[PDB]
């Protein structure tokens, strides 16, 4: 058995910043464990994790993919001839570059271990025996071969969350995005079950890429998709889904999904409507990995969804393990589980305690057209706060009068402490909202205040200047109000 | 002689703004002078001023279009099959839709007077007769029939700049960006004589809408186009200009131009090199327009160049008179003439001295690919501050890869002020750049340091993650580079 100052078990967006940093900063032994090396079926992440693999860096590729269709209709507004009855999507080519794409950044992976000095990968099931030993075995099956038995001081898990199935008949004829991003032929119908941003980002790849005449169905169990999210910019997103042509069932969830003879799903809704697909994704949500674990053999203990319950640190409650990322289960994006896994490096190793903010921590939804959104919801400030302020507006941009998608309304909307100007939260709908949020990110942890936006300049013409373009008030909560 | 609070010469982007403020906010009797209500020949700039008829917004629509040349080409990477031989510009669709939307915005502007009691617009060209009497001329001729003689308390300079010319033979066969707005047929060979913002976003407009086998050829004076910006994104911007086939010449000048029995010009340099083209466009400068005011008649001091001396609060040595804008000569953006209308108004109607800050104010450059800039370059930092770090960081988007465009680099250079690192210019050169510097400026504004850039976690994946991604400078000033 060999001796390691840590192991992780996860290479992926966490565990690979935390060994990394471990390894080489701080001349440490390190083993890594992750499942494969090279993307794909059969455990679809591996060396680098779900957002390399199965998750941020393939979805932005085919979601760039799915917006070149809107971008060949509306060229003919700004006088671009072209013989559009001839233009065809081709699936096929899309995953064969996509697929190219994520190869090399595994290679580069493999690279990375060959240049450094403490850093050894191990490709194999990790499971605890006791805390202070960890076996890589030949599968998830407690009883499949092991491989090698690691003597350890630390242990960090990292392994990450996978997707939650719905306990229905016919659960096995629906996929989830693990599938998707391998599927053989673009589907005609399809079905992507769930109101969350995975479920509606799909649901725009499967629109661009069907075959004409073919439909794309969201469903939803709730009134309106993307909990979460600020409500009037989910109402705004859901017609504009619409107009590009998706069907969003609200109130609708799967009932009975039954193979039909030639290969389609015939499913039957909650309600008693049916209809049949090419296929039925399910992306309902993820839940924390930690069943295979063995984590009670090692007494860290977990929550009812799987959570690796841990402190402000990520220590469990063993101390010498701590688990960071997706398992975690407190904001499920890469940059958190990357700053994760720094904080964990110099609280352990450089013996500095940085517990990780996850506060006013921003985020953007890939849909056609996208969100960009960081801080409060106004139910959520108005909760809180005394005086809270909801500054709006919408636009057309110039440019949709031209070309033809006259339904893309540029909506920004921002939540203001009424006492203080403090603002609590900015939430964007529109093209480039993504890229604009990131620095109002910067201005949120930083404590601007809504004078601070209006009295910069502005850069014109740009749609991101309507944010030092608001001074009134829509309307306030006093504890309530609308 | 009749009697108003404030005549406005100039209905542009800061007059407009500061006549609507003292009409309706604080109930004046304004009146806004302008040669034309509607866009187009003789006067080209009307009622809106330069922006709004030929600038940002017709710019703005043009290089949006132009922008389709590369996307339908970058289709292709992510299975976007069509007829590649049936694509072809119409360059009449494009300024026929520009001219639409620029007679809606024209339309809108009368609607404006007409919905407010004490703003009334006067047709001529206003020339000052006495500190409170300006009158409103048949042309720009000194003994020209005087149409309207207004008499008032305050007058606000606010006419703007011109093109400026080259004094070569055949200066007469070259056009300006204004001509370049209204021109019939997109040239199959064109000439951008400059090397500021202008011609470059002309270039690409010119290189995208031309017939095949055509050529557009930047030429410049200097050594290296887009004087006053950053050294490396210049170097950048050049080599992906280039890569677009467009052909920059540096030291290359103009020495006579002659028109060609064909219709086409023929352009002889100065270094005895020739080549003809249908069009040459000179966008060497703009030059405030002060010119056939009569200001020496107010006794009112021009400052050589044409631009009126003004103090911070946009007052000139006679007290009632004011000016704004291009024709000041200090930043020649529509924000900040507009801010200062606004700031204006507030000091001499509303009686609280403001001040427009003209520092730390962003812009940007809708080249193909664009950029977006705020503040200092290193050259001019180095020189203030003691030690200076620059930061920066150059990647292709993986896109880039999947599509053909390989040479499309993204880069970020920060400068800072390495005592406390305070964020004192950030460059960016790629696509978004524009609507990510927009935001930036908030922060500078409100003097970040660079820390509380690498402190904000990043929305992934986006390009903008890359200003929350730089901790380590590339290299310092220490008065000299270190
Ligand atoms: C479709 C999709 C789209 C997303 N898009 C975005 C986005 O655009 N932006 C964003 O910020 N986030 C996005 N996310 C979320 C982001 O992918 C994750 O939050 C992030 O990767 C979590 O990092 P992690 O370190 O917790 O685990 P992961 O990156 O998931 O890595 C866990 C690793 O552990 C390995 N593993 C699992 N169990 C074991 C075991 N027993 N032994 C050994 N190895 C094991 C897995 O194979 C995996 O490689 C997306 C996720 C999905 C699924
Ligand atoms: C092609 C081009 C692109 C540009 N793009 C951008 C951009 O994208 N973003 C940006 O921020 N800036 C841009 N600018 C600069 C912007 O157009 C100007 O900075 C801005 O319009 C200046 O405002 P102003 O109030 O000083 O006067 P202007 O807006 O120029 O208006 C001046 C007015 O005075 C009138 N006038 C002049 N002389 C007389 C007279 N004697 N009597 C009566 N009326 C008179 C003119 O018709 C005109 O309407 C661009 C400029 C050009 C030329």
């Amino acid at each position: 058995s060999r001796a390691y100052d840590l192991v992780v078990i996860g290479a992926g967006s966490g565990g690979l910043e935390a060994g990394w940093n471990a390894a080489s900063l701080h001349k440490k032994r390190v083993a890594v464990i992750d499942l494969q090396k090279h993307h794909g079926p059969p455990h679809y992440a591996a060396l680098g994790g779900t957002c390399v693999n199965v998750g941020c860096v393939p979805k932005k590729l085919m979601v760039t993919g799915a917006n070149y269709m809107d971008t060949i209709r509306e060229s003919a507004g700004f006088g671009w001839e072209l013989d559009r009855e001839s233009v065809r999507p081709n699936w096929k080519a899309l995953i064969a570059a996509k697929n190219k794409a994520v190869s090399g950044i595994n290679d580069s992976y493999e690279g990375m271990f060959a240049d450094t000095e403490g850093l050894t990968f191990h490709q194999g099931f990790g499971a605890l025996q006791d805390n202070h030993t960890v076996l890589v075995r030949e599968s998830a099956d407690p009883n499949s071969a092991v491989l090698e038995t690691l003597d350890t001081e630390y242990i960090l898990l990292a392994t990450g969350s996978w997707p939650q199935h719905l306990g229905i008949e016919g659960d096995d004829l629906c996929i989830t995005s693990n599938e998707a991003f391998y599927l053989d032929e673009a589907p005609k119908r399809a079905l992507c079950v769930g109101g969350g941003y995975i479920s509606i980002e799909f649901a725009g790849i499967f629109n661009a890429y069907k075959a004409r005449g073919g439909q794309v169905d969201l469903a939803y169990r709730g009134d309106m998709i993307l909990r979460g999210f600020d409500s009037e910019l989910r109402k705004q997103l859901t017609e504009q889904l619409r107009a590009n042509g998706i069907n969003v069932r609200t109130h609708e969830n799967p009932a009975k999904v039954t193979k039909n003879a030639d290969g389609t799903r015939h499913v039957v809704f909650e309600s008693g409507a049916e209809a049949d697909y090419d296929v039925v994704m399910l992306a309902i949500g993820r839940v924390p990995r930690s069943q295979t674990l063995q984590l009670e053999k090692a007494g860290v203990e977990v929550a009812k969804n799987g959570a690796i319950k841990v402190d402000a640190y990520s220590k469990t409650n063993v101390d010498n393990i701590y688990a960071i990322g997706d398992v975690t289960d407190r904001v499920m994006l890469t940059p958190v589980a990357i700053n994760e896994g720094a904080a964990f490096v110099d609280t352990v190793f450089a013996n500095k305690p940085r517990a990780t903010d996850h506060t006013k921590v921003a985020c953007a939804v890939f849909s056609i057209p996208p969100m960009g959104v960081c801080g409060y919801v106004e139910e959520d400030a108005a909760k809180k706060y005394d005086q809270v302020a909801v500054y709006e507006s919408s636009f057309t941009p110039l440019m949709h009068n031209i070309s033809g998608s006259t339904y893309k309304k540029f909506m920004v909307r921002i939540v203001t402490n009424h006492a203080d100007g403090e603002v609590l939260g900015v939430h964007m709908l529109g093209d480039s909202s993504p890229e604009i949020i990131q620095s109002v990110a910067i201005c949120l942890k930083m404590g601007a205040k809504i004078s601070d936006v209006y009295n910069t300049i502005g850069v014109h013409p740009t749609s991101a200047e309507e944010l030092c373009s608001m001074r009134t008030p829509a309307y306030f909560y006093e504890k309530g109000k609308r």
